[PDB]
């Protein structure tokens, strides 16, 4: 009966380590410490009352070393360099953090799932997981004070720092930068209304989430039927699905399970119409926030 | 839109550093290091040929302080004691752990809200938030090995640890014990067919979730109409809802929102007849894993 699927972040306890505070005048957030580099977002040069438009240029210009203040609550970290890379600042300190863990910097891909440690103040307060949605957004959950909180993957014992946090939108998601310095999709860390492109289910991940049902004795929506790639993802462009792009993950799950994608792919174009009052692991709708990989770990222990 | 509402565990590092392995014979999993005690599910003195009613007194008396191993990987503890509380072991071990959290033991009451710190061979590899069930199990994703993972609390900077696993049931969810040894509910650490009992939808939580659908604009099933706690307790016991118990949490909600408890109560009845066809934070269905705090926390920063 019960998936056995939860929403698993990493251990966050390589990350806590790297967190700390960064102050610039009247704005506070939170900084990202490796090495002898303090990344924040570069909004904290900006004073509260320009952060619709501001210029970022002038306002870098007309910052020094010293109008830079990082602490570390869970220390002070004396500023020595400073510069912008696109929307984030990379401070560079006195002090090496000593518990620098191996890492990477990576790019989300819509659909695919990061851990995200929230944090005020430099204190990390709480950790969770999201999906990065095809506009680019996070159904996350974030306050005042919580920018410059981190997003990561993890292979192995690295780390692959992926978000860094800027930014709430009109309808409550959530967005930020990669650690290139490029806000995720189209959007501008600036405190203006900007379009919002529509967001999409995850084609491949419903594809998941459907095998987990089947992993756990739940099929009724299987049927002979098949649907190619190829006609579903002309399908998908019309109904605000993702194109699906199969994976060694997914067919890992079709070997398991013996049921082909392309039978699943007909069984999402049949259920998008409607359930017809039965249930899915429990849902009535389509589930897009568990990926091909979350059900391989979690369900089978690959 | 979007609620803002994640399933949110606290930073894991604290207890991480308190995670080891134990061994003993054939069997082994995970214990918690605190001070000179690691505390472990009793279960790893059994022979995985005797897990199915298995004689633990007699176990215990034929184990001396060499049966078991203890390593920490994130050392070796030498083991100098042994002890039974109800289901799990506490040995003592020469070395107190130099990253002790300062933390208590407490058992949590249905439909409060924990983190689990999972953990295969001593190794934390995922965490996540829970609710206890009413009928005592957890909605969990525990695999084969993660028996000793632990769940924790937290006020401050302290960590009230209130679960270490043991077991999954037939329908998938999955249950352990409190510090004290006592296994939550009616259960018995026992590779055996058990009872269990229905679940139910915690009231309390519900409230708080439709609570979070007004301060997040969607309020369409808020009526004048008003149930009385009594009359709604009364009613909840007929229709597999826990009786409603306020809460200050909750009344803060109900002050914020100019909604009283009483009107979502009947919301909560007439709803549980059907949404027809509408939705609440896109659920067509009650919810019930995310609790007052939750609500108080992320969506207003209490
Ligand atoms: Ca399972
Ligand atoms: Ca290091
Ligand atoms: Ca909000
Ligand atoms: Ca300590």
């Amino acid at each position: 009966h019960h998936s056995g699927l939860v929403k698993m972040s990493h251990p966050s306890g390589d990350v806590e380590a790297c967190m700390v505070q960064v102050t610039c005048g009247s704005m506070t957030l939170n900084g990202l410490w490796l090495d002898n580099t303090v990344w924040c977002p570069r909004h904290v040069m900006c004073p509260a009352d320009q952060l619709s438009d501001p210029n970022y240029d002038a306002l870098l210009i007309s910052m020094t070393n010293h109008s830079f203040s990082v602490q570390k609550h869970i220390a002070n970290l004396r500023v020595v360099g400073h510069a912008m890379q696109g929307t984030l600042l990379k401070l560079t300190v006195d002090v090496a953090n000593p518990s620098t863990p191996a890492y990477t910097f990576t790019t989300v891909k819509p659909g695919a799932a990061f851990s995200v440690l929230a944090c005020y103040n430099g204190r990390p307060t709480g950790t969770f997981t999201v999906v990065m949605r095809p506009n680019y957004t996070i159904k996350g959950s974030f306050l005042c004070g919580s920018c410059g909180s981190v997003g990561y993957t993890k292979e192995g014992s690295v780390i692959n720092f992926c978000y860094m946090h800027q930014m709430e939108l009109a309808n409550g998601t959530h967005t930020g930068s990669a650690f290139d310095g490029t806000m995720y999709g189209a959007f501008m860390d600036k405190q203006v209304h900007q379009v919002q492109l529509t967001d999409k289910y995850c084609s491949v991940n419903v594809v998941a989430w459907l095998y987990a049902a089947i992993l756990n004795g739940c099929a009724w929506f299987v049927k002979p039927n098949r649907t190619s790639v190829v006609s579903f993802n002309e399908w998908a462009l019309a109904n605000q699905f993702t194109e699906f792009v199969g994976t060694q993950s997914v067919d890992m799950l079709a070997v398991k399970t013996g049921v082909a994608i392309e039978q699943l792919l007909y069984a999402i174009q049949q259920l998008y119409t409607g359930f017809q009052g039965k249930q899915i692991l429990g849902s009535t709708m389509l589930e897009d926030e568990f990926t091909p990989e979350d059900v391989n770990m979690q369900i089978m222990g690959v």
